């Protein structure tokens, strides 16, 4: 969402001034810019941030321009190469006091969610909102049942890193039209976890850096998980792997969008491991590498230490689609595309 | 093959001298370094290059060091984490007299195959080589029903750039035994050709380098066909899409492994470019993005175009498997994905 401009935005906030905020809320047509790109045009006139690929940039600097004279918010649909739902509302420290605690939450790490009216009957309802997260609610969008169902749905989007249009009736009934509510979360990165160390690794970490993932690499092996070996991770530990999983989901390290692929089959590490993993409280991806002979002695291994066929069904195992792939680069594309599938985007 | 060491085996190969050649043919249960990892022991015992992880560099060296004493090459089988197949053999100007010349093609890009007998019953025959172009063949591994069987196979695992262990009876009958060959292919990278210059290229060109292609970008637009838009494209060019692909057919710069993405739905381009790729003798992908309605409309203006059903059977439409995501990262990776799929590695 506003992340590419909220350094800009919170210092108009802080300022004291209004700032006009136009977000992308829908996109049709393989239009630019997706759900929360944002353009935030501050009162001295100067603009930063994108909606579009220049097509109606213009058109969204002028609405903001008057949302701010009138500080009346507008749902605006823009036709062109695609087709665009923009809403722009007036930011201030009046008409958004949770401004500032947002972007401490975002700097913290912590999980949040805006919840806006973009559409509505009864027009003073559009552009209330609800500040969401996991424990927490602020604000209100005038109804009760209107508050209980967003904050909920909300709270969905928000545990997945998703932005979208929910849809209610008036007063927040499911399935009733009317009412267009714009979920905006602000998720921290999503984890990938790579166990075991080896050349492959690398490739593997790569490919999880271009999905937008922060990887952990971990290896019990101190001449293995090396910086130097694994420049571009984000972070290059030396532990027992399972160690360092279960302390990750004591600490509330990761979350239900967490990706762990294993590249070991020594049974001293891979069995301690997926004893923990397939038993945590669900995760993205649980993927172990390995020739359909290693994945079968994993298997007789993993039954042997007591694993149920039910936790078992959360493993993937042989790792990635098969694709057919023989090289390294190969195997990592195929663990990528079965990430993607395994969600659906 | 030998292009990780090829500098310095040159080097000795010129200066007289006679090199132990140490060649990866075949590898099991995940050995490190795959078909045609090489090592290479100069006169003064300085090695370069790697067959294994380390784990049987030690033995391969002083293998390759017996070897050019008694002029006798040697399949040897290392068991350990894989299992390896080296074959060890004695190069100079003597013994492999065509190496200069190969050092040669595979600088000017010129395809070229090295098949040798790894395993016969008359000993005789161990380490006879040809050296094999699409158009051209020199050596002679002593019978001319060996050399038509070998020659042919060569040629077709050339045209995919790869390298393997060809099986045959003692004349070179198919599907006999006793005999094996292993045809080490030096082919250019292949090509990734994109048409369409838009920002989305940027992430299918970084998929294409991941794969080790060779990615040009072309567009009859100047401002995005631009080297700062691009650059980690190894080419970007600016050019009528379906004028630079016919060029590149009639120059013979694209081949049985080019693969082609075309990212616009401009009829203006699209129409014109897929009538020259579609009839092109076959390469290995062609890929339209779109969502279903672009990809449906795309169709319909084919057809009216002229284009056949067993040309369109050749195009893939809409671009990727279909995994569900939505980022261009996802879309790049579901690209990346259907061209492994479609030629299975």
């Amino acid at each position: 969402g506003v992340r590419d401009v909220l350094g800009t935005l919170s210092a108009v906030w802080e300022s004291g001034g209004t700032a006009g905020v136009g977000t992308v809320v829908r996109t049709f047509r393989s239009a630019p810019r997706p759900a929360g790109a944002s353009m935030v045009v501050a009162p001295d006139g100067t603009v930063s941030g994108s909606v579009s690929g220049g097509c109606v940039e213009g058109a969204v600097y002028d609405l903001a321009t008057e949302v701010v004279a009138t500080g009346t918010p507008v749902l605006q649909r823009y036709g062109v190469g695609g087709i665009l739902d923009v809403f722009v509302e007036p930011v201030s420290q009046k008409t958004f006091p949770q401004l500032g605690a947002i972007r401490d939450d975002i700097e913290a790490q912590r999980p949040v969610a805006v919840a806006t009216v973009i559409t509505h009957p009864d027009a003073q309802w559009i552009g209330r909102r609800l500040v969401v997260h996991t424990d927490e609610v602020a604000g209100s969008l005038g109804s009760s049942r209107a508050d209980a169902a967003v904050t909920d749905d909300a709270r969905g989007l928000l545990a997945a890193g998703r932005s979208e249009v929910l849809t209610y009736g008036p007063d927040g009934q499911r399935r009733g039209e009317g009412m267009e509510v714009f979920v905006s979360s602000y998720a921290p990165r999503p984890r990938m976890l790579v166990f075991g160390a080896i050349d492959f690794a690398a490739a593997v970490a790569q490919q999880g850096a271009f999905l937008g993932y922060r990887v952990t690499v971990c290896d019990a092996r101190p001449v293995f998980a090396t910086t130097a070996r694994f420049p571009t991770a984000d972070e290059v530990v030396v532990d027992w792997p399972h160690r360092y999983l279960a302390a990750q989901a004591e600490a509330g390290a990761i979350d239900a969008r967490t990706v762990v692929c294993v590249l070991t089959h020594d049974p001293k590490f891979d069995v301690p491991l997926l004893e923990v993993a397939l038993r945590l409280p669900d995760i993205a991806y649980i993927g172990a590498m390995g020739s359909r002979r290693t994945h079968e002695d994993r298997l007789a291994r993993l039954r042997e230490a007591g694993l149920t066929e039910e936790e078992l069904a959360r493993l993937s195992s042989p790792i990635g689609l098969d694709l057919g792939g023989r090289t390294p680069e190969e195997t990592a594309v195929s663990i990528a595309a079965e990430i993607i599938a395994k969600r659906w985007g």
